[PDB]
């Protein structure tokens, strides 16, 4: 049933193809695990199939099958043309208009309000997380596919790894991860959307960005950033999680912004 085609990255990330008794050949993405799997490893691997294979959203990464039965393990998703949200725009830098960048927000926008009725809390929303098709339409991922060493993108962390760049200040702090957590993250994630794949706080270390957010330093809006939309960042980087809007609320701001292209043009 399933047949591998080219490796993409290092267990590993291949691209295949599928076929099911009853349905056509459809292109997959095929995450492995490393020889010699470890029973502690296998169960990890599996929780994680385990909670892509309850969602059904036009915005979350569709997971096609798992392979059990025979070794190694197997991860089948529907192939995303063009990858990494983030590896997409840094190539694309400048060649998609605000309309197109908004609509791309809108769909993340909407797979994160459907993640946050079925309670599911994400935890590392970021675009190298998101993964888009060659229609553009961004899908909401994890558990898949390194700027500095020095400040890493995820910092080992007692119980787990943190991104810090991208992690509201009470997850950092107190751990703290609910939905408003990640809204924050969301706002970091249009920040990378509106700035091409820029990284957040530049050359700042990870501990001078916990500094400064604590000190109410905010990212400032990238060139030709509408106000509207920084407006919006700086409501999901609200330090009161309260205050920050819900996904659903963004959806509607995002809706509203395509209505009215008029304020996409006030810099
Ligand atoms: C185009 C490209 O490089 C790429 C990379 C990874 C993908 C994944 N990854 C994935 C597999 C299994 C579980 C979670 C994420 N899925 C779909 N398309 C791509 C494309």
């Amino acid at each position: 049933c399933v047949k591998i085609e080219e490796v993409i990255g290092a267990g590993e990330v291949c691209r295949g193809r599928l076929k099911q008794p009853g349905r056509r050949e459809v292109f997959v993405a095929i995450k492995t695990l490393k020889v010699g799997y470890t029973e502690r490893q296998r169960r990890d691997f599996l929780s994680e199939a385990s909670i892509m294979g309850q969602f059904d959203h036009p915005n979350i990464i569709r997971l096609e099958g798992v392979v059990t039965k025979s070794r190694p393990v197997m991860i089948l998703t529907e192939f995303m043309e063009n990858c990494a949200l983030d590896s997409f725009l840094r190539l694309n830098d400048g060649q998609f208009t605000v309309i197109q960048l908004v609509g791309m927000l809108r769909g993340i926008a909407a797979g994160m309000k459907y993640l946050s009725e079925m309670n599911y809390v994400h935890r590392d929303l970021a675009a190298r997380n998101i993964l888009v098709n060659s229609n553009l339409v961004c899908k909401v991922s994890d558990f898949g596919l390194e700027d500095d060493p020095s400040d890493p993108t995820y910092t080992s962390s007692l119980g787990g790894k943190i991104p810090i760049r991208w992690t509201a200040p009470e997850a950092i702090a107190y751990r703290k991860f609910t939905s408003a957590s990640d809204v924050w993250s969301y706002g970091i994630v249009m920040w990378e959307v509106m700035s091409y794949g820029e990284r957040p706080y530049w050359d700042m270390s990870n501990q001078d960005v916990i500094n400064a957010v604590e000190q109410d330093y905010r990212l400032p809006p990238p060139m030709d950033c509408p106000t509207a939309l920084h407006q919006l960042m700086l409501d999901c980087w609200v330090r009161d999680r309260n205050l920050r809007p819900k996904f659903s609320q963004i959806v509607n701001t995002l809706d509203k912004l395509i209505r009215n292209p008029a304020s996409l043009k006030v810099i």
